[PDB]
């Protein structure tokens, strides 16, 4: 397995993503929704909340375990390892956004890292404050790259049915949309 930096990504996006039109767009919810949804799937977790921001940009936020907070070689943290080096969702997303931060909840400890223009580092992984011992997630903020895509309106209708169905699918976890351009809001919560 050869592994690779984000600048793959950015020069063939349709290889990771399909297209480069509001598929591929939503294509990058998905991707962040989905690591929110294996990690519920494994027991962590009971709501995902999906919100799309006034200034154009999404967040995806989740109740699990936290993405590890510790480092891997070199003092480089796991978490920018998961989002710089293509092996998928993750780095892809940062690849193709114009900026992308991270911020994981655990162990008592909020900590936070930035990207910028396509998945570069501004920060390391940070700590910038502190919450209960209870208390554990992960929460992906982006921007999509306006140089990628031909359109970067994320549409609520879209996202809206992505999430019922995977609601459907998942059981017993609660997923939310809120929309900040507009202050629509829905929840879709499924029981068995
Ligand atoms: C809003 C997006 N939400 C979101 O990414 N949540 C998330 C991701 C991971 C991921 N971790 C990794 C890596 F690489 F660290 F394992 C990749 S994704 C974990 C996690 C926490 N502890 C252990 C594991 C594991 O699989 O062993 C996985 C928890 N929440």
């Amino acid at each position: 397995q050869v592994l690779e930096g984000l600048d793959a990504v950015r020069k063939r996006p349709g290889m990771y993503i399909g297209s480069t039109d509001g598929a591929g767009l939503h294509h990058l919810v998905w991707e962040i929704v989905d690591n929110a949804v294996d990690e519920a799937l494994s027991g962590f977790g009971d709501r995902i909340d999906v919100t799309i921001n006034k200034d154009g940009s999404l967040t995806v936020q989740d109740h699990g375990r936290g993405m590890p907070t510790g480092m891997h070689a070199m003092g480089i943290p796991t978490v920018e390892v998961i989002f710089t080096i293509l092996h998928v969702g993750s780095s892809v997303v940062n690849a193709l956004s114009s900026w992308l931060e991270v911020e994981i909840t655990r162990d008592g400890a909020v900590y936070k890292q930035r990207f910028e223009n396509g998945g570069k580092p501004v920060t390391t992984l940070k700590k910038i404050g502190t919450a209960l011992k209870s208390k554990t997630g992960t929460k992906v903020t982006f921007m999509p790259d306006a140089t990628i895509f031909s359109t970067t309106d994320f549409k609520y209708n879209t996202i809206s049915e992505r999430l019922n169905e995977s609601a459907f699918l998942l059981k017993n976890v609660t997923l939310s949309l809120t929309d900040k351009r507009t202050d629509e809001a829905i929840e879709f919560h499924y029981e068995n």
